[PDB]
């Protein structure tokens, strides 16, 4: 198990454009495209994305070039992010991974803002950590993936992705 295989399970995979979870026009393996209520303005973002009039639709392969892009821009925005780049810094591997699956899904500031948690983190208060991280509204609307990235964080093991 890696990032790739981690945020792969998280996200899935579809090669038309879809709504994610909040709504938003997002094609291949989570990758948002606006929060427009346009179709249209999605679908112009989508080419701009991939350099071709793609009327909405993509190969595994374009899909997977987006994925790379956005895990690489995940990690380069951690580390160029004051108050995430030590809680990255602090932490071991597995958990870092847990770490860019929740910026990949929530954004950088989205994750910054979970200063109390990103302390605990920091302190190795694995199950306190835990505890503070599902005090959430992501939590509540993301329960399912919400509760595979506390365990990780929690265990520093990939257990609760094994099942997958
Ligand atoms: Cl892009
Ligand atoms: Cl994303
Ligand atoms: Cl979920």
């Amino acid at each position: 198990m890696n990032i790739f295989e981690m945020l792969r399970i998280d996200e899935g995979l579809r090669l038309k454009i879809y709504k994610d979870t909040e709504g938003y026009y997002t094609i291949g393996i989570g990758h948002l495209l606006t929060k427009s209520p346009s179709l249209n303005a999605a679908k112009s973002e989508l080419d701009k994305a991939i350099g071709r009039n793609c009327n909405g639709v993509i190969t595994k392969d374009e899909a997977e070039k987006l994925f790379n892009q956005d895990v690489d821009a995940a990690v380069r925005g951690i580390l160029r992010n004051a108050k995430l780049k030590p809680v990255y810094d602090s932490l071991d591997a597995v958990r870092r991974c847990a770490l860019i699956n929740m910026v990949f899904q929530m954004g950088e500031t989205g994750v910054a803002g979970f200063t109390n948690s990103l302390r605990m983190l920091q302190q190795k208060r694995w199950d306190e950590a835990a505890v503070n991280l599902a005090k959430s509204r992501w939590y509540n609307q993301t329960p399912n993936r919400a509760k595979r990235v506390i365990t990780t964080f929690r265990t520093g093991t990939w257990d609760a992705y094994k099942n997958l």
